[PDB]
């Protein structure tokens, strides 16, 4: 789910970039 906000997907990029983003 994170991927689906642009700083999620950057701050997050272990999670959206291994976790499926979620």
């Amino acid at each position: 789910g994170c991927c689906s906000n642009p700083v999620c997907h950057l701050e997050h990029s272990n999670l959206c970039g291994g976790a499926a983003g979620g």
